[PDB]
């Protein structure tokens, strides 16, 4: 059963534990990296690291994808944006008018598939 | 409104984007370190940093909190401990039979709070 609790007090500013995003991709995803982490394989080419501002979080995402992921595009609340990286292969996906939480998934030498963790307002 | 989706196709090994965790603390906690991004500020001790294996997650997870996070302590589904790190004093509350996703807060000089993310089972 999905859930959050808050513990604490008032005070401080706002961060997520999801700081940086940058991907391996070519025509598909080889690999995400997230906070710095490789998840994937070697193959294609690294991309630019987007990290997120202090209160800034990803509202609005495109993800193409068959049994692979095969492109991934989002927007922030701030209105800055990332890719879109990867091919034209797959079906696309998207979320909008999110907050997103958390970005696991699975890979090998690829990425396989990514599991969002998400508020939809 | 909390939720999942997943994207893509059947193979490759899971993987979290939560994949470390340290503190700064005394008799409560100035920082948490995630993935080896810090929120919050420099007094305290720094913790060694727990970096999760694969197919690794907390489970169990104690807070010690008033206004701000006191102390810390978590156990994995693998048997590893953190912890307990900070003071003894504030309220206790304890996540059992869990399995994290995200941990997000709120900080300045100090830890002032904690939104953990997380499947109750």
């Amino acid at each position: 059963s999905l859930t959050h609790r808050k513990f604490g007090g008032s005070g401080g500013s706002p961060f997520s534990g999801l700081s940086s995003i940058a991907v391996r991709s070519g025509s598909y995803l080889d690999a995400i990296i997230i906070d710095g982490v490789h998840h994937g394989g070697s193959g294609g080419n690294l991309s630019p690291t987007f990290t997120f501002g202090s209160g800034e979080y990803i509202s609005n995402m495109t993800i193409r994808s068959g049994d692979y992921i095969d492109n991934i595009s989002f927007e922030t609340n701030m209105g800055r944006r990332f890719g879109p990286y990867g091919g034209s292969g797959g079906s696309a996906n998207t979320l909008s008018n999110v907050k997103v939480i958390q970005i696991n998934g699975s890979a090998g030498d690829y990425l396989d598939s990514l599991d969002i963790y998400y508020e939809q307002y």
